[PDB]
């Protein structure tokens, strides 16, 4: 089955755009962020802890992180025509660490969006929705983790020659035109 890792900032609009791609093309999206939330809601003690490195802004372990997502494609296996990935990797560790265990994507795409860009969106969710990190000082914290740790995923695939960008700053239509247009050439 086809891989295909979504890679961009916090509140860059990843889920967004997978979310699109699943009611289109019919990939299952796995999203590291809702798995390892759903640990924490569990009450177990490991949710315990990845609580409070998620609500620091922090990444959690690779191995705790490529374990869930592993487990949820593993248990996607007999109906995934093909897997979206959406925020892992977020460190070259990972995406090695992935290949090594799992297999290697066809595709990065690339949700590229302006920092203050992500700053807005998140605070406006923050103040909406509520989610625990999503509050001025955790947030300015997971951007500049991802500017440090994840940018370099980015380099690595562009050396691997699969990435493609999309210009998340358009309206969420358009965005997922360019995201169309390179599944599409899949
Ligand atoms: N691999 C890993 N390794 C280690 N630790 C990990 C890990 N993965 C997760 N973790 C841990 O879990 C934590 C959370 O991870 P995670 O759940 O993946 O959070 P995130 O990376 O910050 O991503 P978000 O869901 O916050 O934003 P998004 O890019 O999906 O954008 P969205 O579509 O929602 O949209 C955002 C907002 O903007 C809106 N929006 C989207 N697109 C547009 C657009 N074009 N125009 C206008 N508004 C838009 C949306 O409606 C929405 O309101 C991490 O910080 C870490 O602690």
């Amino acid at each position: 089955a086809k891989i295909i890792f979504v890679v961009g900032g916090p509140g860059s609009g990843k889920g967004t755009q997978c979310e699109k791609i699943v009611a289109k093309y019919g990939y299952t999206h796995l999203s590291s962020g809702d798995l390892l939330r759903a640990e924490v809601s569990s009450g177990s003690e490991r949710g315990k802890q990845l609580q409070a490195i998620m609500q620091k802004g922090e990444l959690v372990p690779l191995d705790t992180v490529l374990d869930m997502i592993k487990d949820a494609m593993i248990a996607k296996a007999d109906v995934s025509k093909g897997y979206l990935i959406d925020g892992y990797p977020r460190e070259v560790k990972q995406g090695e660490e992935f290949e090594k265990k799992i297999g290697k994507p066809c595709l990065l795409l690339y949700v590229d969006a302006k920092g203050e860009t992500m700053v807005k969106r998140l605070m406006k969710r923050g103040e909406t929705s509520g989610r625990a990190d999503d509050n001025e000082e955790t947030i300015k914290k997971r951007l500049d983790l991802y500017y440090k740790a994840t940018e370099p995923v980015i380099a690595f695939y562009e050396g691997r020659g699969i990435v493609r960008k999309v210009d998340s700053e358009l309206p969420v239509d358009e965005v997922f035109k360019q995201v169309s247009t390179a599944i599409d050439a899949l």
